[PDB]
């Protein structure tokens, strides 16, 4: 189940006001939507409100990794923040899925 | 870093104990240095090695019992066996996982 990874448009925030837009990265374990990390173009990210039916949670981000993408004019860096406390199996998940798909 | 998730797919061929063989992927990272055969995926329960070429060479890599996954065929589901490579860790299994997940139609 960890395989079966899936991506959402969601806002990422920070200290002082500031938001990013990025992609959650996310699986549904069984019937709940559980976000393993946050991808964005921008640093400084801390956390993002995530939201389930039964209410929304602010998921808070640990320091991120930068990475490189691919693009019609070469590498571009974006920012990869795991959410904290994910295990190594979800973390491993997760650069499995960026690294078959970027 | 993504390195330890960085994956490619090596057609290869199973071994269990009596007799059974397969063919199937193996995943495989060589990030920087050597080929490092993560896990084998076939259609076959039962497998315990991969014959793994390296140098020119064989090696038989030894398997975990499987896990069973599913994937959409033009004939429908087919049932296919994730075997991962004798005491892999956890991040490498999730990297397995999370390339799986994202090539193949679940």
């Amino acid at each position: 189940k960890p395989g079966k990874m899936k991506v959402k448009a969601t806002k990422g925030e920070g200290d002082g006001g500031i938001t990013s837009e990025g992609n959650a990265l996310y699986n549904n374990e069984g019937g709940r939507a559980f976000m393993y990390a946050y991808v964005t173009t921008k640093p400084g990210m801390k956390y993002v409100k995530w939201e389930h039916d039964s209410g929304v949670v602010t998921v808070e981000l640990e320091p991120p990794a930068r990475f490189v993408i691919d693009t019609p004019t070469g590498p571009q860096i974006k920012y990869l923040y795991f959410v904290k406390n994910l295990n190594n199996l979800r973390r491993g998940a997760v650069l499995g899925y960026i690294g078959a798909t970027v």
